[PDB]
């Protein structure tokens, strides 16, 4: 009954805060959804994050790629009944020369998710930094794409760098679905005032993608991996004002909240 | 540029957001007060050169063209504003090479190669590598005498130190890696005043445990002040906090005491 939409988290530089998005948005998309995380970075944090541990002989993330296993055999139940993943291992960089080797490696993870989109409502791929044959093939898999970026320089040029990838994949036809918009990353905030620096990098990002969507900003807080931590929600945490850019996200996708 | 036994230093680690081009930043700053040091920006993203103030001009030569032999090494070495720092920079284009060293089938010592006649120029050359396993962060290690890994202290940058060691192992049994590991630089260690929080202690201990051999130095601890200091492109010391610039201080330290002796 299902129709998958899949959301793909990307950015190309490190830390801009791919994973943690990936892992806020999933948990709340799946108060009313099923949702299907997908860890596609071989550093693994999500797997982790998510309280998944991968046994020795399991079929992970690499497996799927390589067409080893059925997607179904690659997929693991969360605590949360609305909450499945595919995880990784350190062993998934083994999957960047698979895909170089395809000669359709941007299109292969959208192939192999095929046959799951009738059982999930979302599937939410978390995405390595830098460009690789596996950064590339997470975004060919995107109905919507997601740009976590810091706000500052380094930001900005994530996302400039991001979406000239996006664009390339877009003309050889591995990209064909839409860019949702950007979330500004460790916005810093001195009480009620914005940091210079921060309103800076978000003002050229407007200036960088004008089409694009700005959701509201992730703030520098330690509340974040405080929540993360302990595996809860930020809302859950006591601090729903944090929650924004994710409740933004849901919003844009057309999902209406839930109501008393 | 006039020749004057350059070691080279690796930033390393393989996680995103673990400090490299922080640490690659301030050390090369504080070596330079009485070293001459040549940063190379190995990072398709190029933060270092941005934040060294160094614009790429249209047609200008960068580590891209000498990791592809097109030029001189010498011509790819550019004046920073301090007289003691110079720069051999990178952009966007410099994903090129991934294609490059892999297609010459030895591609973790091209860059070993290309940064030998540079030997009798500089006294450190800093280079800071991107994050992720490619060609690129694999012949950044190959390059180096000593390799530093900044690593968070949390559980990403206790599993950034370990897959981190696992590149440099390999390499080492192949005979690319052929220098030694300086130690590990925990990131964004989180203290309020003598209370460290329970997280940063808990990845601290482990980095310890995966790697008692190592030297681990003083933290870069989390605070505003480092990106304060990055965006004015100037020393912790000289924004009036030295005391944040211990772990470098450390290093330094670690690296006289190298010095020769008769
Ligand atoms: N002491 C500190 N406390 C908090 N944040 C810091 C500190 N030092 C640096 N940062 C910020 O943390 C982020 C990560 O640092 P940096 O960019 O040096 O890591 P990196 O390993 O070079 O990242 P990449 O993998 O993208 O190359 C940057 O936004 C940087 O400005
Ligand atoms: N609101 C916040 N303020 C400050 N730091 C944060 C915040 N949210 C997350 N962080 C921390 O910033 C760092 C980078 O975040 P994260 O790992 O989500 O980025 P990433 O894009 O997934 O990194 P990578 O490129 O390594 O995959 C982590 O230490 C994370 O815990
Ligand atoms: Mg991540
Ligand atoms: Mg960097």
């Amino acid at each position: 009954g299902s129709h998958m939409k899949t959301l793909v988290i990307a950015s190309l530089s490190g830390g801009q805060g791919k994973t943690t998005t990936a892992f806020f948005l999933g948990k709340l998309l799946s108060q009313s959804a099923k949702v299907l995380f997908i860890d596609a970075a071989p550093q693994s944090n999500l797997t982790f994050f998510l309280g998944h541990e991968v046994e020795p002989s399991a079929p992970t993330l690499l497996e799927l790629i390589k067409d080893m296993v059925e997607p179904a055999d690659a997929v693991y139940s969360l605590a949360n009944s609305n909450q499945f993943l595919i995880p990784s291992d350190d062993g998934l960089s083994n999957a960047q020369e698979y895909l170089a080797s395809s000669g359709m490696g941007a299109v292969v993870l959208k192939a192999r998710l095929k046959p799951l989109s009738e059982y999930f409502d979302y599937c939410i791929i978390d995405s390595p930094p830098a460009r690789t044959q596996i950064s590339i093939a997470t975004i060919g898999a995107a109905d919507q794409l997601l740009i976590p970026a810091e706000a500052s320089t380094k930001g900005v040029n994530s996302l400039i760098r991001t979406l000239e990838i996006v664009q390339s994949l877009e003309k050889l036809g591995a990209f064909t679905g839409s860019i949702l918009g950007v979330i500004p990353f460790r916005d810093k905030w001195f009480g009620l005032s914005q940091s210079k620096d921060s309103a800076g990098a978000i003002a050229a990002m407007k200036e960088v993608a004008p089409q694009l969507r700005i959701f509201p900003s992730i703030l520098e807080s330690e509340r974040y991996k405080q929540a993360l931590n302990q595996g809860i929600l930020l809302s859950e945490l006591g601090y729903p004002d944090l929650e924004k850019p994710f409740e933004g996200v849901k919003e844009a996708l057309g999902i209406k909240q839930l109501v008393q």
